[PDB]
């Protein structure tokens, strides 16, 4: 084989009125790593919905162990935290106590229930969703009416998601944990062939969609935000670079970074570096690189 | 300790099909005396073997021991590994059994395994066999000499030895104490070749060659394996990505003698950095052509 198989997601509950989660402020938190593309997307989004003081975060340490993400006081990173509410030690802590038969993975992100002391949801893909609409009634008006998934442009946001997911979003991982030559290059390619295509796509345009922000921006951003800095060499996607191979994609990346803080408060490039390159089966020496310089450019 | 020469009267007499070059076209080290063999035109008054990129245990294998494409059996002494050219010249020797070695295959010794020596021996020692625009060709004239070491002594130490200095690295704090007098290095080449087409005295000089051999690897391997990143040669340096390309592009010695496969797989296939031994298929291309801007 050689190639990696990526495990879904099991737990896959909502934010409804009436339902099993019912919409309440400051009962629901969010676990995450800044060095997670798919954690940092509810970071995003989070702060596109003007929810920072409805749903509370926790930043585990972004050096992953044999027991997987621990908190900060467990091992410390500038600006990792401890776990406010149960003393866990790693994630998995956490997954026990919403069920200790679980046997799934123990990802981040976690959209954590503390009434009940469970996970409402870990699919990234969701947790955004339900931040579109789920907490509306504790929001303004006009920030209520934010809606990074509205319907006049789902079709088109499902369709450029489906690839970017298969061939980008997971493509980086499917290159950068192969283990054989010819796994890592039937992933490799793909990817640089989508991002040729995104970079067509992107010409001339600051949204991938309706000339707006949605989450097919959120979505590719995470994954492209980390490229320079960690996928090129890490993970060997490396045929060309955002920053000399992709203008188009190059602008649309750095517009977003620079011009909307909600992308730029929760990209925490330390935290992004440590954490690939303390994968000891990739990066035995754990020499972390100093370069690129800088992480992302200036607008100009 | 084999350091000796090839001068008429000497103990290594110049002759035509006597003297040999064992090699492996990852090597910088070694690379440098293809090119001047080319540059010099002793394509067919020196010969040359390809020994495997695929660096084992037991050091160099010849192609035969590991095959790669191009990689080559030894033609005089059914050797395995490199070490056992060395052991036939002494069985004693306990240095390293590096490539490149300039072979007498008359008394079957190594005359000399140091490259900044071969490639001088080069420059007259078989002018006696060459047509006259070869054997004016002198990478290493007098008039030059003092600006060429001046180059040469921070090239060597900060350029060509730094990326590995930071490359083989197993602290954080030894990686950054070589990548970063790396960098300011380049950033010094990039100041002394803007405007310019040669490093000394706008002539092809043995500086040129000693610099070319790293910086045609930086963009392909020393930038993600030896993790020497802090920029690219094709999008930091201007004037070094010029320099470059007009030697690779306009001067055969220095494409003929460069195979990026053999390059890329010497490096990938060190399992104490790379454990996977996986070979990324980037940076495309390895090297971009001349009038790219």
């Amino acid at each position: 084989d050689g190639s990696f198989k990526r495990k879904a997601s099991t737990f896959r509950r909502f934010i409804e009125k009436g339902g099993e989660f019912e919409p309440e402020k400051g009962r629901y938190h969010l676990y995450v790593a800044y060095s997670s593309p798919w954690a940092t997307r509810t970071l995003i989004v989070r702060k596109i919905k003007g929810l920072e003081e409805i749903v509370g975060v926790t930043i585990v340490s972004p050096l992953f162990s044999a027991h997987g993400w621990p908190f900060g006081d467990v091992s410390p990173f500038p600006g990792a935290e401890a776990d406010p509410f149960y003393n866990a030690q790693y994630v998995r802590d956490l997954y026990l106590r919403a069920d200790p038969k679980y046997e799934g993975r123990f990802t981040v992100p976690v959209l954590w229930d503390k009434k009940t002391e469970t996970v409402v949801n870990n699919e990234s893909s969701e947790i955004i969703r339900i931040f579109n609409t789920a907490f509306n009634e504790f929001l303004p008006a006009d920030k209520a009416a934010i809606h990074l998934y509205p319907e006049a442009l789902k079709s088109e946001i499902d369709e450029i998601n489906e690839w970017v997911y298969d061939t980008v979003n997971n493509g980086v991982y499917k290159a950068g944990f192969a283990t054989t030559q010819q796994a890592y290059e039937a992933a490799v390619i793909p990817l640089f062939e989508s991002l040729d295509r995104l970079e067509k796509i992107l010409t001339g345009k600051d949204y991938l969609v309706g000339d707006q922000l949605t989450e097919a921006d959120v979505r590719l951003f995470v994954t492209i935000i980390r490229f320079d800095p960690a996928y090129v060499g890490h993970f060997k996607c490396n045929l060309r670079t955002i920053r000399d191979g992709y203008p188009a994609i190059h602008l649309w990346l750095r517009k977003l970074y620079w011009n909307n803080s909600a992308f730029s408060e929760t990209c925490k490039f330390d935290h992004i570096k440590a954490s690939y390159y303390a994968q000891k089966n990739v990066n035995p020496t754990l020499v972390v690189p100093l370069g690129p310089i800088p992480n992302i450019l200036p607008l100009h």
